[PDB]
């Protein structure tokens, strides 16, 4: 996979993000992640957290997966990199998402965030408290 440059045009939730991508506005919904909505437990927690990492990056970038690069919804699938680090992986790691919609094809990075849930787990964080 390939990363591509982005940049922020507004945070949204944990999971969801509206970029800049090849000059047009954009949602991504961040592929093989859940987090709670902003209603449910964690779900400020999570959102505060995507947002402080998008907001504070100087570089943005995109990777899209093998697979389907938009979906039902017209949100962009993609990982999405904050200066290098990877949202989804981060907040799976803080026990802040679920790894969830494994879909066959756009599953590149799925034993990467499994096992960062497993140490999320292990570390009781957030939501395995
Ligand atoms: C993360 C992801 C979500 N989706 C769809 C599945 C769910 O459909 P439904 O809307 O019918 O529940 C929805 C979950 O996104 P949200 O968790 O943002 O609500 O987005 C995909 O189709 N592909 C994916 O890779
Ligand atoms: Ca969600």
């Amino acid at each position: 996979l390939h990363k591509e440059p982005a940049t922020l045009i507004k945070a949204i939730d944990g999971d969801t993000v509206k970029l800049m991508y090849k000059g047009q506005p954009m949602t991504f919904r961040e592929l093989l992640v859940d987090t709670p909505e902003f209603n449910e437990k964690y779900g400020p927690e999570a959102s505060a957290f995507t947002k402080k990492m998008v907001e504070n990056a100087k570089k943005i970038e995109v990777e899209f997966d093998k697979g389907q690069r938009t979906d039902k919804y017209g949100r962009g699938l993609a990982y999405i990199y904050a200066d290098g680090k990877m949202v989804n992986e981060a907040l799976v790691r803080q026990g802040l998402a679920k790894v969830a919609y494994v879909y066959k094809g756009n599953n590149t990075h799925e034993q990467l965030l499994r096992k960062a849930e497993a140490q999320a787990k292990k570390e009781k964080l957030n939501i395995w408290s």
